[PDB]
């Protein structure tokens, strides 16, 4: 089997991407945020505290003839920014782009943090990291991809995120028309539950490539590119007037600036992030200070190749017995 679904930016900055997901029978379509940095499929639901729902589409398990309470199971996830959601668990039929999994754990939110309530376009997250990170207790549950894997033509999914435009998540096949050149594959460590890999270096604009190992994760659920402070300082030093602002929470730059590209290495290959992809717009409406798309990871504990980096590439998440990541230009 295969599946193919379009993923659409939630706003004009590409802060996140939503993909329609069919849950239950008859289908209830929710727009979920496919997250390769986490491993829970959770949704706003008829069980979510009413004051914490503000415009999201909800899953109502009592209206699905295939929903079944997973007795005794609860979940609770804290994200890296401090956001959180928790609740109970149903199993139900879940389909993405024509690919159907029966018995998928659908984690129904009873509580969500304000950051989620405020995002009316996101109806939940569909985790695509390794199932070892799934938070369901007392019986950990598998991700949608893990459940689908054996049925897929090939045990892979691909992320092809658009810049200011829709893109595609495919399951079970490589679309060889979706990228240019060849795909360069690189090793993955699953020891932390992430799609963790080592970039071979970077360049700023037309500058020379610096060969240096940068361990990080491929994370579709994070917006920005978080890299070591040395790398990030080298990037922003090429933007006149750019500076790190403790009050704003990162590097900012004059909105009148033209930003240089940023290149990262994948083995001997190179992925170029155009300068425009690094502009996240005014820090507040009407400001002439703009927020940068490359930020320091120093306070995180891990480097994160988020959407800023991934949308410059066609990315293969190869879930074979020994997983690997593939990157191609496009
Ligand atoms: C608060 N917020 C809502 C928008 C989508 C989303 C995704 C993640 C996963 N990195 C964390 C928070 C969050």
């Amino acid at each position: 089997s295969t599946g193919s679904a379009t993923t659409t930016p939630i706003d004009s900055l590409d802060d996140a991407y939503i993909t329609p997901v069919q849950i239950g029978t008859p289908a209830q379509t929710l727009n979920l945020d496919f997250d390769t940095g986490s491993s829970d499929l959770w949704v706003f639901s008829s069980e979510t505290t009413a004051s914490e729902v503000d415009g999201q589409t909800i899953y109502t398990p009592s209206k699905s003839t295939t929903a079944k309470l997973l007795s005794g199971a609860t979940w609770s996830i804290s994200y890296g920014d401090g956001s959180s959601s928790s609740g109970d668990v149903y199993t139900d039929t879940v389909s993405v782009g024509g690919l159907t999994v029966t018995g998928q754990a659908v984690e129904s939110a009873k509580k969500v943090s304000s950051s989620f309530t405020e995002d009316s376009t996101i109806d939940g997250l569909l985790g695509l990291a390794f199932s070892t990170l799934n938070t369901v207790s007392p019986t950990q549950q598998k991700t949608f991809f893990d459940n689908a894997k054996a049925s897929l033509d090939s045990p892979v999914f691909t992320a092809d995120l658009g810049y200011h435009a829709p893109g595609t998540y495919n399951f079970g096949f490589i679309d060889t028309t979706a990228y240019t050149g060849s795909i360069t594959y690189t090793a993955v460590s699953t020891k932390q539950g992430f799609w963790e890999w080592t970039s071979t270096g970077y360049a700023v604009g037309s500058g020379t490539f610096k060969s240096t190992s940068i361990d990080g994760i491929a994370d579709t659920g994070t917006t920005l590119l978080y890299l070591p402070a040395t790398v990030v300082s080298a990037y922003w030093a090429q933007v006149s007037g750019a500076k790190s602002s403790s009050s704003v929470g990162g590097y900012v730059f004059p909105c009148s600036a033209t930003l240089p590209s940023f290149t990262f290495g994948v083995g001997s290959a190179r992925i170029v992030i155009p300068g425009d992809y690094i502009d996240f717009g005014p820090i507040s409406t009407g400001s002439s200070s703009c927020f940068g798309g490359i930020q320091s990871s120093a306070g995180i504990g891990i480097n994160i190749f988020g959407d800023v980096a991934l949308k410059a590439a066609f990315v293969v998440f190869n879930g074979a017995t020994t997983p690997t990541l593939g990157f191609a230009s496009k």
